[PDB]
């Protein structure tokens, strides 16, 4: 035996006033990497950018690549202020790994904050995570989790 | 200005070994309604039936708080019909919760039962509350789709 | 027969600051009631107040009188117009005895701590629980609020 | 500015109308260890045993130890030969102090209560918790197992 359940959780919260618009001006900051997996922040950012475009966010300021990235993210927030973007997405990778034990479980987790600029007010935030089955890649579990979060942001954007 | 987070949760468990083929012979039992919403189980069974077709479960027998006798009746009907796997489902939540705004809520517990031994080969619990614009059935369909999607990820 | 799992979940976030807490000046605002149970917000405030005392918060300012949102705005100014450093803002998300196959008490809450010079949220928590038939809703609520408060205490 | 939420989750499921009694004959099997933490199953078993006694379960068969799957099967067989009514079969899913932006001790467990001799599962539970940096992993584990054992007690009736 061995009991190895799989699971996924997501919590999101909307604050502020009226709707936030995906047609407004957006920035996607560098992710902070809170895992032992090198380059998880960069892969999380690439997956997130592609999902945002898919969901219809065309005007998305991004930061070319190149340490957990706290300073890069702070500096990118300042760059978004100077570019006069309305909303910045600040993301942290909480988990990104292929746990091997009795079987294989890819895990991925993220926390996302949407910050309205210039006032630096959080208008939405979300936390989600998922563990998969042995045949799933970590990248597919991460894409699912970020798809749920962005799908929720779009709905909660009202 | 209340804080009303939205959330979803899913936990699933595979207990036996070996494959579970969606091409084999399947049965979707009637659902048990554990809500104050009349016909929650009928709506759930119908949504569940449509999703299993989409996921490629082509041989799917169907037959015919409330519902506990009907489900007991239908698994024997399933065993006597020689279907290999029965899906026993319960509706844990199905309502449009009205408060500061609208939160549709739906939740379910599913068990796959291998026949004739009657061993639970997979089970899952999941639930989700969504935003005001969503209908309960759309939330329900999402929850049921995640469950069915997880079940499929078992060979 | 029917399969009705019970469950609890808690998520908690320290939004920023490497500060501390607790023997400072604290305010427990009135709760917002996002349930169909009358008095849920008052009951939730009284349970939280007791738990806060139990967890050492000796200096705690309190406020006297889908509902309750306007009162909570008013109390945040009282703490603001007083010297209050930290304000606890709570919402009751769930408070009912769900009657299906069997009894199922359910309680859930969202809490934020606001640092009250400049209204910065330094901690937020959401938690909820459903119990077994022989548990009272109030006992389930106290367990959930105790988990949130004990977490807030450890996150400092 | 990284976002590192802390969290705990528990899901339990009762299957069967019979009242299970803590004054009955019980066995605690060796845990299965689905982590990379040495001795995590042995420590899980010892915490669980002390919590069960605390919750009033005085007649508790235990196994002396030498991922543990064969040990758990053999102990289930020995419990049957001892004519115990209920065997607790546990898996350690997580037990580690994760070091990222800060420390997070993490523990998680899946428990099954098996009624013998029929080998029917009358209760099952999964729970997990990530804590704050000043917390020890064993304190997080003890909290998680106490929540599971407290739920089994309440679910069991008497």
């Amino acid at each position: 035996s061995g009991l190895v359940p799989r699971g996924s959780h997501m919590v999101t919260l909307r604050q502020g006033g009226g709707t936030v618009s995906f047609t407004d001006s957006w920035a996607l900051l560098p992710f902070i990497n809170n895992t032992e997996t090198p380059y998880a922040a960069e892969r999380a950012e690439a997956v997130t950018a592609a999902l945002l475009h898919t969901h219809g966010m065309q005007k998305l300021e991004r930061t070319v690549t190149e340490d957990r990235g706290e300073l890069k993210q702070k500096a990118a927030l300042e760059a978004a202020k100077q570019k006069k973007v309305r909303y910045a997405i600040a993301g942290t990778v909480n988990e990104w790994r292929y746990k091997v034990g009795l079987d294989g479980e890819p895990v991925a987790g993220f926390t996302l904050q949407v910050i309205e600029l210039p006032e630096e007010k959080v208008v939405w935030s979300g936390v989600a995570g998922k563990s998969g089955w042995s045949r799933d890649a970590v990248s597919a579990v991460a894409q699912q989790v970020l798809d749920s979060l962005i799908g929720d942001l779009e709905k909660a954007a009202a």
